[PDB]
């Protein structure tokens, strides 16, 4: 309902659609200065991100969202928190926490910061 | 090593130190435009946020960080992800996930965005 909630919600939706069905198209939502920290490893810069995301051994991965929250920022960006479970091929379901900072740059929404962590938790 | 990590790690240490000794002092790291989402609930501004955290029904609170990640943002903000364990008085230990967005305002690194969730724990 709130404008930042609708945008952030839509972005997350788009991000997981791409990640679970066409991840080599993910780079389209990043920019040169975007950063990715996947399970502790830092991939600063789009090239590194695109490379890392494409090297994931996932043959078939599926994200299931338990909860998501968004907040507008002083500089008009949107920060988001996402929790839920992921299923890669033939299992053991896992929990995950993903953080995103979105910005409108050149009149388009992109993700400048992305942080993902696996978790033995549930929400 | 990177400056955003040094600053972020430092802020994180100070934040949890304040939370675990006298959370009514957290007003110093929040500003009026700050947003807090705690277990899905929203609160805006220093006063409401400090009120919300202070209202937590705990005498003794203890945070233990298992991992923290930090990245710089295009607007010179620092975004962070924190995961660890939370211990409140006699409740069983509970894992937590938190996100912070930091920025230097009026010569001080403050948190404009704070997002927190507890993992439905077992064991």
């Amino acid at each position: 309902k709130p404008i930042w909630e609708q945008i952030g919600s839509s972005f997350i939706n788009h991000y997981y659609q791409l990640f679970d069905n066409d991840r080599t198209q993910l780079g389209a939502i990043y920019i040169d200065a975007s950063c990715l920290t996947w399970e502790g490893q830092q991939f600063q810069g789009k090239a590194a991100i695109v490379e890392k995301l494409s090297s994931l051994p996932f043959q078939k991965i599926q994200h299931s969202i338990t909860a998501q929250d968004h907040q507008p920022t002083p500089d008009s960006c949107i920060i988001s928190m996402v929790v839920g479970q992921l299923k890669a091929d033939e299992d053991p379901i896992m929990g995950f926490h993903q953080e995103f900072l979105l910005k409108n740059i050149n009149d388009a929404w992109v993700c400048t910061n992305d942080m993902f962590r696996l978790a033995l938790h549930n929400f």
